[PDB]
Formats: C-alpha cells, structure tokens, sequence
DNA sequence: ATCTGTACATGTACAGAT
DNA sequence: ATCTGTACATGTACAGAT
DNA sequence: ATCTGTACATGTACAGAT
DNA sequence: ATCTGTACATGTACAGAT
C-alpha cells in the first residue's frame, strides 16, 4: 500500500508516451535515413531500442530513450586492454569504407565517434518540424546526446555501436549465470545472438583511450527484461504477475531522488541498481519469490543486497564476472559509504525521500 | 518398480543409436541431393518420435519431412473437415493434385534407391493413406523410414487452428505467437487433397515441454512427461502387435492425448518422477474417456475429431476400452513379454 | 520485360485507461 | 473486467532501378 | 549457394557416493 | 534400490568461408 502508491506515481502516462513517442520517433527515423544516404561510412547501420523506455521500466516520465546504431563489422579480432575484462582494441587482419577510421590495423573510437556526431549536428540543423539541439559531448559516453523541446524536454541517447556475430568474448565465459533461472537453453540462445562493442571515449589522458572499445549487452538485457520469470507465464495474460520489474522502480526511483539532491553520489548510475537485481533475480530464482504480496520483502531484500556491495566494494558485471563495478578504481569507499548510510537512513525511516 | 523396470526395457542402446543413425543419414543425406527436378529447393526437417527423444525399444522407424517453399498458394477447406485443404493459385504440370505431386516425387526416390549399393535399402508398396515414400533398410536389423512430402506456406495459419494449440496456461502467449510465425505444412491424403502437418511444433513442444524454463535441464528438475508418453505408447504398441482390432489406432492418438493432459495439468510438479504411477494412470483414465466419449480432438484443429466414427468404428474403440481397461486394473501384464 | 530495398500490412504482448 | 496505443517481428508490394 | 566448424542441447553408460 | 559426476554419441542452429 505503502510502495503501491509510489508506483502509481511513477507510472507512465500513454498521453505523454504518444506524445514523445511521436516526436522521438521522427528524429530518430531521420537520422537513421542519413546514415544509409551517400558514401557515408555508417550505410548499413542498423537500429536496436534499448534502455528502460523500452523494457517498460522507465520512471517518472518518458522523457529519456536509448537507441543503438550498430554496424556490423566482418573479419573483426579483438586485443583485451590490460586484462581489464570489459575493454577491447578492435584490430583488422584483412585490408572499407572504415578505412579512414583506421591508425594501422587498429580501430579508433574516437575519430569514428567525431564523424558520426559530425553527421547527427548537421542533419539536425536541417529539423525545423521540432525543437532539437545536440548535447555537448560529456566524457565517457559513447552516445550523441539529443535534447529535445517537445515543449517538455527530453534526451535521446544515439549510442554508436560495433556489431561482431562470433562467439561472445571469453571474458563472458563465466558470465550471464542464469542457468537455474532462465535455463541453458535460454543462456545458449542469448550467447547466439552478438555481441557490441561500444566506444569507451574517457579522457582520462591513460594510453590506448581514443581507440578502446566497450562491451555492450543491452540486447541481451532487454530480452531478459521482457523474459523474466522461471515460468515462461510469468507476467503474461494467462500467468501470475510478479513483482520483478517494480522492484526494479522502486530502486531506480530511490538512486535517482537522492543523485538529484546530493552530487557526491555522481559515481553511480541506474545500471548499478540494473546489475545489482540481476543478481538478486538469479539468487533468488522463484517467480514466488516476488510475488506482489510481498513487494516490500522483495523491496528490502534488494536494499539489502546493495547496500552489500557498496559495503563490500563488489558489484561484478552480470556479463564480465571479473569487471567490477564498484571497485576502489572507480568510485571513492567515500562515495560509497555515504550511499551506504543514506540507503539505510531512507530504509528505516518510511522512505521520505519517496515524497517529494 | 515395475513402471521404471518397464522404461529401463524401452530405453534405445547407444550403439544401435549410432549404427543405425549413421545409415540412415547415408541414405537421407543421398536422396536429398537428388532431388534438388521439380523439388529443387527441398530441404530437410526431421520429426517424430526418434527426433523428439521419445522412440521406444528400438532405433527402427524414423521420420523425415522434404519440405518445398511454395509462395503465395490459395487455400481451400474441404467440406468443413478442418484439416484438409485443396491448394491453388516448375510445379506447373500437376488446383495441385496432391496424388500427382507425390508420384512423381516417388519415382525420384524409386529411382536414386536402386543406385545405392552399399546399404540394402529397398522401397516399401504404397500405402494408401499414407503421406510418405517409406524406406525399409537392413543392417542386420530392420528399420524403416519415412519420407514425408509437404508444402511450405509462410502465411498466417489457417482460420481452423485459430482456436487451437490452447498453450496459453503452459507454455504462454508469447511462445505461441512465436509458433505461429513459424510457417505452417501441408501433407497428402480426394485425390487431390492435402492435410495441415504440425510435427515441426510438436517437436519443439516435446523439447520445450515445461512451465519453467528450466524443465528437465542439466540445472532443472526432471519432469516424468516423456515417460508417460513412452510407458501409453508402449502400451497401444504391444495392444496391436497382438490385436488387430486396433489396426485403427495409431501412436499419434497417444501423442495427441497426452498433449491435452499437458494442458490440463501445466505444473511441472504435476509431473514429477516421483508421481510417475499415478501421472501414467491418469493419462489412462483420460484416454479411456476420450474412447468413452468418441472424442479426441486434434491438438492444432478442434472440429477435427480423432475418435469421431467416421474414421474409428464404435466397436474398435470399445474393444480398446475393454483391453486398456483389464490391462490397468491387472498391473499390466503385457508389460511383461 | 524482371529484380529488390523500402516500406506498407498483419498480428499481438505489454501495460495504461476506462 | 474490457478497450486500446506503442513496440516489434515477420510477410508482402511496388517504384524505380536493372 | 553450399558446405565445414563450432558449441551445446538432447540422449545413453557406468562407476563411486548416498 | 537412488543420486552425481564424467565419458560418449547424435542432432541442430548458424557463422563464415568458398
Ligand atoms: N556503465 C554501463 N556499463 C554497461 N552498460 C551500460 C552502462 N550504462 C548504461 N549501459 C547500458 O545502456 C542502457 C541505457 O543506459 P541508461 O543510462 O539510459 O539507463 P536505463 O537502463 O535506460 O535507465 P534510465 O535511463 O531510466 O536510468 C542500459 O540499460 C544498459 O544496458
Ligand atoms: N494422423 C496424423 N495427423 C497428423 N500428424 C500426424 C499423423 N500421424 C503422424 N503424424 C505426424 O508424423 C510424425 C511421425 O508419425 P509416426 O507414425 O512415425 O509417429 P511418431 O510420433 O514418430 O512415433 P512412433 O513412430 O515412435 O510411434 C508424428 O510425430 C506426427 O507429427
Ligand atoms: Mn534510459
Ligand atoms: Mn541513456
Ligand atoms: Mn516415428
Ligand atoms: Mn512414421
Ligand atoms: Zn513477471
Ligand atoms: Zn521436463
């Protein structure tokens, strides 16, 4: 009853859905029709929805949306950087409209991003049907940002991705452990499809940044979304509803309410809380295990779990067992202790945060 | 006991698996090259029993669907009967005579078979009301093959199975509209009427046969559901090995009425191995109301009624009552030869 | 005359709305 | 409960290219 | 267009642990 | 008797090379 009302404040509204929907939907098709035109190097590239909007579990307002450009990339092989896990060079045997991309076999990030977000600028210039600017590139994001007046404002993230349709990279060997869960052969379907690479683009001045690639699973992340319960009725027509994915809500509302009052929690991001139930889902397997009568058990156990990691500094990529989200490297015990303490505060005190 | 005992005797060896598999890959794998003639563009589907790890006793019967992609035909019902359908609109020479067609597609095999000579393999008499081009091979064991003829058509399904393939409680809606994108088949029978085949989503349903995802995996429970198929087949195979008053059942009435009890009872723990006592004799009990009734309606096409007098006499579904019935309440004796 | 990328046409799970 | 807009998977048509 | 290569499902088999 | 783990064998989906 509690968290019964949040959600319904949380929920998404079908006249603001057909409304950015709409709009979004238009710039984003224009785009897409760019790519192909000409000799640009992006003909070919494909569209992938990715992202909360699209896993029916974005808060608030639809007022942000994710979309993948991929561009399948053939006779591709692929250097780890430094053992890190989630990092690739990307590197050529053969000798390609990629070509001016090139630096001697290896594929660079960065001018590949400049050329891309080069295109996205100046086909936007020529929308005069809706009010759409490009952001200001920010660091780390491997997207081209959009923000849009649709009179209320909403970002587009076009994420640039690679595509590679070999067997996913050993680093994932170990990864999506969802065996007891979804099923082997879920797992053996799901490691079928392919993989993404998308650029890294830091610029934290370390060697090879410019031209490292990161993994991408967010294909994979939807289709487990969408597909969620031990039972294949879980949450269908003729099925029982569970409560998984407002659990998942609950806990980006959470992160998202405090990172919007206190920055020294800028470190962190809704896919922590993404991975973080991920894991719970495998742990804790059952669909009656989160039935909607006990939304607040679940709610809590979740609390629980993280508040675990950001204690135990652990929080391991569902995909990359040995890439460690929540390791000293990149954010502070500070940081992550001062979470710790406004979880548990929020926790034991009728969550107040929720109201405003 | 006895029930393990008896799927202990049913289970297929690895060594005639392997012996007999590769012989008769040898032989598919040399009639499929031929025939792409007017069935260039045929390819392979294995189905039935051996395909869906449910043949019994021997590697001796395997199925094998030559399936043709044939764009935008005009279907016909035929007489409101569900299941049978005349087609219309390379294949020009044969409305397509369904007969006509699977002639010719004969002749091909007729002829490729008496090249082989390595294996001996011969071709079966045609049986009327049979789909197939049956093979009948000797290792030193016997083993017969059938070659299925059907047309492909990627449209929506036909309107009689709307109602069908009830999976909604147990294997969901999402995968039944995935099913039904699959593209649906068309058999020979009335000389030139087919038949809808299904045995393409039969076999993922025997493989994908739980409500969790999980069922029967390397890290899921075992479900005893394809035992209960393997102990009612045993039991129809060893009535009319002896009783040919039964000429007029087939295994795939079983296969058809342990898809309805898979409906009515979903929970995999409905089927737990355990319970494989009481899960077999509730599949009996529903068989028997099936014959009791007359009523065992097609999995895919409901109208389309099995057991309807038409095609299995009062008597013969009587006579299997009686036989079923004194088998069940004397620990199954037949089991035991 | 045919071929074929692009995009209309069809159907339905999901979840908001009445 | 039923009605219903969006997203998305797959089947097909046809303008414009061959 | 056709075929090999790869991965892992579905089986059977058999011994050592329960 | 049943269960676990390893070995062994076939089927099947699809990437990719020719
Ligand atoms: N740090 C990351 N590492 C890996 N994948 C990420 C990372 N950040 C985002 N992604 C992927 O990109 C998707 C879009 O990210 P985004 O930050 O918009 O979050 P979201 O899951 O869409 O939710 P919301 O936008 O409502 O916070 C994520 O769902 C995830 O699949
Ligand atoms: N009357 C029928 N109607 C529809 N499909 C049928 C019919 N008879 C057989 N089939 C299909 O053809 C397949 C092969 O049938 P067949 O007679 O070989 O039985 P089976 O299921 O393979 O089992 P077994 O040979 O072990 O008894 C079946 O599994 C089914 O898909
Ligand atoms: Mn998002
Ligand atoms: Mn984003
Ligand atoms: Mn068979
Ligand atoms: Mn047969
Ligand atoms: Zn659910
Ligand atoms: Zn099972």
């Amino acid at each position: 009853d509690k968290l019964k009302k949040v959600l319904d404040k949380l929920r998404l509204k079908r006249k603001d859905i057909s409304e950015a929907a709409e709009t979004v939907n238009k710039v984003v098709e224009r785009l897409l029709r760019r790519m192909q035109k000409r000799e640009s190097e992006f003909k070919g590239v494909e569209q992938l929805n990715t992202g909360s909007y699209y896993e029916h579990v974005k808060i608030s307002a639809p007022n942000e949306f994710d979309v993948m450009f991929k561009l399948e990339v053939p006779r591709i092989e692929l250097q780890e950087y430094y053992e890190t896990g989630a990092f690739y060079l990307v590197k050529f045997k053969r000798i390609n409209p990629l070509s001016h991309f090139l630096e001697g076999e290896v594929l660079s990030a960065t001018k590949m991003l400049s050329k891309f977000r080069k295109i996205i600028k100046e086909e936007v210039k020529e929308i005069k049907d809706i009010d759409v600017s490009v952001e200001k590139e920010k660091p780390g994001s491997p997207a081209v940002t959009l923000l849009i007046r649709n009179p209320e404002e909403i970002s587009v993230d076009i994420i640039l991705a690679l595509e590679s349709k070999g067997s996913w990279p050993i680093s994932t060997k170990e990864g999506l452990p969802i065996q007891g869960w979804l099923g082997t052969k879920v797992r053996t379907n799901l490691r079928r499809e392919p993989f993404y690479l998308v650029p890294k683009n830091a610029k934290d001045g370390n060697s090879f940044q410019g031209e490292t690639w990161r993994l991408s699973f967010s294909h994979t992340e939807k289709y487990i979304l969408n597909n969620h319960g031990i039972e294949k009725t879980c949450c269908e027509s003729s099925g029982a509803k569970c409560c998984r994915k407002e659990c998942l809500k609950l806990m980006k509302y959470l992160l998202e309410q405090l990172k919007k009052e206190f920055q020294e929690l800028d470190a962190f991001c809704s896919y922590h809380v993404k991975t973080a139930i991920f894991h719970m889902w495998t742990q804790d397997p059952q669909d009656s295990q989160w039935d909607p009568r006990n939304l607040s058990s679940c709610f809590d156990k979740l609390l629980a779990f993280f508040l675990e990691c950001l204690r135990t500094e652990k929080l391991d990529h569902y995909f990359i067992p040995k890439f460690n989200l929540f390791s000293q490297e990149l954010i502070d015990r500070k940081s992550k202790e001062f979470l710790s303490k406004k979880i548990e505060y929020e926790r034991n005190n009728g969550f107040p945060i929720f109201d405003k």
